[PDB]
């Protein structure tokens, strides 16, 4: 016989996403750009290797809605929510949603699309939202400006307690 483990997690290392369709706001290179460096983040500081599929069923399913969109998170039209993701697990275990009222960029304005990736995949993986103010897992969106973007350390530890 075969038990659910508690801890949602991936069991295996090598998983797959598919962009399912883009935003206007970037180019098709942009956003693969973008959700690429977004899954680095957590490569980086994990044994997690991340491929991309053309078509198919992936791990990770990655789409651009509005308002209603298929699930029980309905969006909200500009700000508010921005995106949210499902746990890991099978059927829609991994998928990530991106409102498309937002205006996505790769800069300072509007939402920075690698950021709220980055955060989402987070969900994706399997890690909660934190309390601290300066965490990537922080529930509000809180562009710092840095020149660089640098995995803070809460969620390092929560990744790890993980993976
Ligand atoms: O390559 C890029 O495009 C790039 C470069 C540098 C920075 C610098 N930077 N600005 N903000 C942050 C930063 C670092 C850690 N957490 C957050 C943050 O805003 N967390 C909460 C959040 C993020 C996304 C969605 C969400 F709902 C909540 C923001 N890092 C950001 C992006
Ligand atoms: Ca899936
Ligand atoms: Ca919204
Ligand atoms: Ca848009
Ligand atoms: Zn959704
Ligand atoms: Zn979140």
């Amino acid at each position: 016989y075969n038990v659910f483990p508690r801890t949602l997690k991936w069991s295996k290392m090598n998983l797959t996403y598919r962009i399912v369709n883009y935003t206007p706001d970037m180019t098709h290179s942009e956003v693969e750009k973008a959700f690429k460096k977004a899954f680095k983040v957590w490569s980086d500081v994990t044994p997690l290797n991340f491929t991309r599929l053309h078509d198919g069923i992936a791990d990770i399913m990655i789409s651009f809605g509005i308002k209603e969109h298929g699930d029980f998170y309905p969006f909200d039209g500009p700000s508010g929510l921005l995106a949210h993701a499902f746990p890991p697990g099978p059927n829609y275990g991994g998928d990530a949603h991106f409102d498309d009222d937002e205006t996505w960029t790769s800069s300072s304005k509007g939402y920075n699309l690698f950021l709220v990736a980055a955060h989402e995949f987070g969900h994706s993986l399997g890690l909660d939202h934190s309390k601290d103010p300066g965490a990537l897992m922080f529930p509000i969106y809180t562009y710092t400006g840095k020149s660089h973007f640098m995995l803070p350390d809460d969620d390092v530890q929560g990744i790890q307690s993980l993976y």
